[PDB]
């Protein structure tokens, strides 16, 4: 059922995420942690302190779908472990929320009044989406097996 998910999207913000790279989406989802570019990195920084959840949702460029969501669980942090992402700031913890794919044409109907009533597909990197265009969005995905919500509904408490 939805009522886990909605108790942790409840007062929650949304932040599209778009990567040139499958391969950093790939270390991002094993190791739980992202980086972003410093104007995205202030943005997510603020939007931490600030809402109960911060959501990221990914979509690798040219792919034509999302390739799933993830919460932060911490502001940046410099010289912990270091993420050798493959080249083309600071890294977040993340909890991944959903790992599978969501193509754009089940999010068709979808239009993020904070980027003037497009299609929740179309944003830059850091695009930030409207609480009820996020929600419903999450919403979409399919539930994923290898996830437990149980850790981040801890840590909201």
């Amino acid at each position: 059922g939805t009522s886990k998910l909605k108790y942790v999207l409840q007062d929650a913000r949304f932040f599209l995420i778009k990567s040139n790279n499958h391969e950093n989406v790939s270390l991002a989802k094993a190791k739980g942690v992202w980086s972003t570019l410093p104007v995205n990195e202030k943005k997510l920084n603020l939007a931490f302190r600030s809402a109960r959840s911060v959501i990221l949702i990914f979509s690798v460029r040219e792919s034509g779908k999302f390739q799933g969501f993830a919460r932060l669980s911490s502001e940046s942090h410099h010289g912990g472990s270091p993420i050798h992402w493959v080249l083309p700031g600071g890294v977040f913890k993340i909890d991944w929320i959903c790992r599978r794919e969501l193509p754009f044409t089940k999010s068709a109907h979808l239009t993020n009044p904070w980027n003037e009533h497009k299609p929740v597909k179309i944003g830059r990197d850091g695009q930030e989406i409207e609480l009820e265009c996020g929600t419903q969005l999450c919403l979409l995905f399919p539930p994923d097996e290898s996830i437990d919500l149980y850790q981040v509904i801890h840590k909201m408490r």
